[PDB]
């Protein structure tokens, strides 16, 4: 017997199938916050208090080493993480120990309007110079006020941090011992303002959240849009103005760089203040099985954990792009491992979403962000 409380912040119906074979098991869903540093910010608070409330936390896959480190998950004891994804068995394993189960994998995408491209005989754009070269020709043909050229992530928040590295990563630079590269970092942030000076995006980008980029692009206001793999579910669902003119394609590189992407993707911890521990890990063992793996796919378009899922026939019917996104995630480049993410994400995301509303220059951002990470890493 048990009432567990979940943060997740489709899963009710993962909970109902739980419930349904598991007698004297119900299960509620907490929240605390959208975006992914708004949950970190919460749980820190209600952690750091050895708040018994919760059994079972939702957690980026950049939370781990601050988890584990704060000892605020009860680790799966002798659990062996071989059937997952490397990617994911690495981040979810710290100094040995086992902090938390995959939930889902994730990467960043380029979403297009396959219509709009084809009407005009474009290809999907492999750098940010054809991306640049495309909306300029759509927007001449479509005198069309409210189409936006490229929506992506201005807003200080974690979808920021992987805006600011997508151009650093594509220059073939890593961040990790601090490694600091100056001119890849202003040639980041000078090519998101880049974006906003010419028109291709919005004056107020700085103001955009993942899902604003979301709901813009679904109904019908952009070209191209940077997002994760759960915005398909609503691109093809019942209130779009997009069904079946949407494509998917690999991030452009920039000049002369690789078409990398941002790893993300969640994982099911237990609180180690949780009073119910046998039953949150029993739920656990169940939300990272494969069948709600495939379940998570099918019905919400989150990618999967395990590989196999990637070409099942069931998976692909409903998500075509699924068979050509697992290299995609396998290659994604992934932010910093440190108990002290809460930092470095600070830094980037307060840097870029200030260099977009003008309030620092690309090359002062750069200066004042690497200071701040010299403290932390
Ligand atoms: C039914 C459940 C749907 C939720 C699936 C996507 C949640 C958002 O997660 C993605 O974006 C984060 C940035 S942000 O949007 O929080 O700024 C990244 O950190 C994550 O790694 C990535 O998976």
């Amino acid at each position: 017997d048990a009432e567990l409380k979940i943060f997740v912040s489709i899963w009710r119906k993962a909970l109902d199938q739980y419930e349904a074979k598991t007698p004297g098991v119900k299960v509620v869903i907490e929240t605390g916050g959208n975006t992914s540093e708004m949950q970190a910010q919460y749980l820190n608070t209600v952690m750091s208090a050895k708040d018994s409330s919760l059994d079972v936390l939702m957690l980026d896959v950049i939370r781990p080493a601050q988890f584990a480190t704060a000892g605020w998950t009860s680790d799966f004891s002798g659990k062996d993480l071989s059937a997952y994804l490397p990617t994911y068995a690495e981040a979810n394993t710290v100094n040995g120990k086992i902090v938390a189960l995959p939930a889902f994998a994730d990467s960043m995408f380029l979403y297009y309007r396959k219509d709009l491209l084809d009407k005009y005989g474009i290809k999907p754009p492999t750098t940010w110079d054809e991306l640049k070269e495309a909306s300029k020709k759509v927007m001449e043909g479509e005198k069309n006020p409210e189409l936006q050229g490229l929506s992506f992530q201005g807003k200080a928040i974690e979808g920021a941090v992987c805006t600011f590295l997508l151009p650093y990563w594509s220059e073939g630079k890593s961040l990790v011992k601090l490694n600091f590269d100056n001119k890849a970092a202003v040639d980041s942030l000078k090519l998101w303002k880049s974006f906003v000076d010419d028109g291709i995006s919005k004056k107020n980008i700085s103001e955009v959240a993942t899902d604003d980029t979301r709901k813009e692009f679904q109904a019908g206001k952009v070209l191209f849009a940077v997002n994760w793999s759960y915005a398909w579910t609503h691109f093809q669902g019942k209130e779009s103005q997009v069904n079946d003119k949407v494509g998917v394609a690999r991030l452009p590189a920039v000049k002369g760089g690789e078409q990398t992407t941002c790893l993300g993707g969640w994982e099911f911890g237990v609180s180690a203040y949780s009073k119910q521990q046998d039953e949150a890990k029993k739920l656990v063992e169940y939300l990272s099985s494969q069948d709600v793996s495939k379940f998570m796919a099918i019905n919400a378009a989150l990618l999967p954990t395990y590989a196999a899922l990637y070409k099942d026939a069931d998976v692909t019917k409903t998500i075509p792009w699924f068979a050509d996104a697992l290299p995609v995630v396998e290659t994604a480049k992934a932010r910093p491992v440190t108990p002290r993410y809460n930092e470095v994400s600070e830094t980037i995301r307060t840097t870029v979403n200030g260099v977009l509303a003008g309030v620092m220059t690309p090359e002062d951002g750069a200066k004042q962000m690497e200071s701040r990470l010299r403290r932390v890493l």
